[PDB]
Parts: C-alpha cells; sequence; structure tokens
C-alpha cells in the first residue's frame, strides 16, 4: 500500500486544460496509489469537498485527477494522505508543487 | 495469503457511481488479496447475499468491488474476511469505512 | 517514477511536421515516463517557456511532445528532467538528439 | 524499449502497393516499437535517406512503414536498429527479409 | 507478437461473398495478427500464390483475408503460420476449417 | 477472441423490419464478437440453416444479424457459440432473448 504521487498543479496552461477538458480555471490535483483499486476511495475524499471537480478516476493504473480552486486541491490531497496514512496504513510520498 | 483491503465506501458521490456504473444507490465494498487469483473466491462469497451486486472481479490484480445497501456490504465483507481468514488461512486487516 | 525517454529531434522532416500536424518550422520534444498520468506535469514544465507549443499530452501511455526553436525545446527538456529528479525523485534518463 | 520488428519486403505485390498507396515500385520498409511514441524517432532516421518515402508512422500503435529501392530501405532500418540500440538503449530483434 | 487466428472457410455462402465481393467461387483464408501492422507482411506470403485474390488488409486492426481454391488458401495459411513462427518468432494457433 | 453478444428478438416490430428491410415474418439472431473480422465466420455458419437469411455482416466493428423462424434462430446463435467456444476457443456470452 503505497502513494507515490500526490501532486498539484497551481497554474496549469491552455493544452494541460483543453486535454483534461476543463474550465480553463483552477489548480489540478494529480494522485497515483497501489494497490490501483484505491483510486476509487482517494476520488470519494478528494469529491467529499463539493468545490472540486473529479477529471478521471482510473481503477486499473491507481490514478485520480481534479481541478478547483488551488485552496481546495491542497486540502483534498491533505486529507487523501492524512486518512490513506492513519486510517489504511498506507506509506504517503509528501506533497508536491509546480 | 494476506488480505491488504477489505473497505466499504457508505456515501459515494456521482462520479465514483459513473466510475464503475451502477444506479447511484448504495455503499461500494472494495477488497484487494494475494495471491491475485482468490478475487474469484472473494467475489462468490460476496456475491452469495443476492442484494448484492459484483461490479467488477480482476483474477490478475487481486481485486473485488460490489454495491448494494450499507448493511449487505459489511455483512459481504465480514463474511470474506471471517471465511479466508479462518478456512483458507489468510492474514487479514481490519475492515475500514469512508 | 522512471523518466525512460527525453529526446529531442533537431531537424524533422515533412512527413514527421505532417503527422503532428505543426507549422513545419524548429525542433520536437518527445518524453515518456511512469506513472503515465505524470505526462500531465512535464506538459505542464514544457509549456512554462512559451514559445514552446505542445502537440499531444497522453495521460494513458505517459508520453508528452512539443515543438519549437532546438534551444527552447532542450531547456523544457533540462527543466523537465531537472524537476522529476530532483523534486518528485524520478530516476532519469540522458537527454538524447537526432 | 523494445524494436519487436524491423522488416523489409523486397517484392511486394498489387494488393500490397494498393493498400499503402504507392508507386508499385521498390521495396518496404516496416518497424515496431514501444514506447509507441518513438515511432516519430524512427521515421526521422528512415527519413534521412531522402530516396526512401514514409508510407504512414502511427504514434499509437508505434508503427512505422516506408518504400524506396530494397538497397535503401534496408540501409535505414540498418541505421534505426544501430541508433535505437547504441544510443536510445532499446534491445533490438535482427532484421527480417520477406 | 501472436497469430489469434488462421482460419479457412472451404465452403461460403452468397451473403459471405457478395459481403467481400468475390466471384461466389473458392475458400475464403482469414489471419488475425498483432502487432496489427504485420498484416502486410502476411498478405505478402499469403498473394505469392498467385492463384490467391486479397480481399483486404487491415493494417489497423490486423486482419488479412483472400480467395481462391481450398487447397491454395491452405497451403497460404500454413506458409503464413510456419514463416511468422520460425523467421519472426510469432506464437501461432493452429489452423481452423468451417 | 470474445463474442460479447449472442441475442435473438422473438417478436420485432414494424420500426425493426423496417430498419433491416425483411419480410416482417420471424425472429432476428444479433451477435457482436472480437476480432470483429470473424464476423465473417459466425455469418457462414447462421447461414448454414438454409431458412436463415442475413440481414448484415459488418467485419470492421464485429457485427451479424440475421432473420428466420424463432427455432431457426436460436439454433443458428446456439450454434455459433458452441463452434467459437470448442473449436476457435472464443470466451462466449449466454444466449438472451427479447
Amino acid at each position: 500500500k503505497q502513494i507515490t504521487l500526490a501532486h498539484v498543479i497551481a497554474a496549469p496552461i491552455e493544452a494541460v486544460y483543453e486535454c483534461l477538458g476543463v474550465d480553463h480555471e483552477g489548480a489540478i490535483g494529480v494522485v497515483s496509489l497501489t494497490p490501483n483499486e484505491t483510486a476509487i476511495i482517494a476520488a470519494d475524499i478528494a469529491g467529499a469537498a463539493a468545490n472540486i471537480d473529479i477529471c478521471f478516476v482510473d481503477r486499473f493504473t491507481g490514478s485520480v485527477m481534479f481541478s478547483g480552486d488551488i485552496q481546495s486541491v491542497e486540502t483534498s490531497l491533505e486529507d487523501i494522505l492524512e486518512y490513506f496514512k492513519n486510517s489504511l496504513g498506507f506509506s504517503t510520498v509528501p506533497l508536491t508543487k509546480s
């Protein structure tokens, strides 16, 4: 049980927005974890902050992405890292910004 | 022989339901175990409570997911943990809620 | 976390330009990394040099391509390799030219 | 990083030419490699011998095809295998003739 | 590298002939292989027996079909299976009749 | 190699008949399989019961449809499922009625 990425893109670009198909507004939170199925649980905690929009949940690769105000995304990532670490006994990586 | 996840999502969201393709009603039980093939045996015990709906069984990764009323999912997970522990001699993780 | 390709094509040809659909001017930077989703983060750093044009970002295969003056592409690739190595703790391959 | 095919068809037929849409003259060099995006780099090296004509470059499947005199195609395939092996650290298959 | 189908239809029907657009005479050899591009190489070996007529070559799906006397089609399929197995190092399925 | 649909419509309607262009008499057998080209082989086995009429064979999508008495259509579907499973080593879905 590992979270290998819990990243936030503060200021994405047109090509990054167009790729995900979002409103060209806000940060993007990216998460990678193993086992791959737990992307469904991570997506749930990220989606609990109602202003966060789930971009895609891939249960095969273990990937989650979501958009919203920089602050909401950081809280969502922080919440995912905190729960998975303390409750689900995952070994989490530190949060990263670009 | 390990069950590394036996998790229930009590109140999933639109994006989580849409991802699995269910009726946007009920909890979701998630299970990870090794060896990976025994996802077929776990799915059988989860599917024995006839109101539980099997979402996907992955025998390559060792992943099972299923929907239904919060109570049915908990019983299904509890039954899987109890059988695999006592009968199949697995080392099980405690049941988790989100 | 691996960057397996960080390549620059200094002098591409008509068929290579026509394939990507660019202005038949400049070098092409090609990047492959795992996990595949981090193509979104690599594309962001490549797109930060405003004269670089993002050709395609594939989050499923982990592939990024972008065009612009040979010098801009090298800096973009160099920046991607430097950040992913130092910040995101990736194991990067050396930059390559054709 | 693998080149799984680097094949030359010395004497193709009407149906093979008509399928690719070439001048019904010369051999056809076929290349398959992973990652799939590096078909763009292989196409560049094949297209460097100016008498070779690029038929199609598929960056999604990792496929390159090109026509020209039997000798030009062999050199192009030989060059691709040599560069990818020595420079890009690919594990190449032997060249094949039909 | 896999040949998943190498099938012969000994006695096709009006609707099968009309679908392919052939002279309503002879067997039909059907071939599926991965990678998909090698349908071009399979078509070449099938077309080497000059009485065989190439129906379609799909390089995207990896599909080849061709008509002619039952004996010519069997030899063409047998030749494809033998070459791809021994030379191109494919894992071939047994030849099938309907 | 998968048969994903092997369905029979016992009592179709005017709009369904008019859509296919049949004599407004009998059931309709619908089949979906991958690879898509094997629709030609499925159509052959369905067309072997001479009272069955082939509606369309799509080798690109992998789709077959045919009309005739409810009993003939069931036998044709049953025969397709049995052959593809036992001979061609397909993983077949159960037959369905509407």
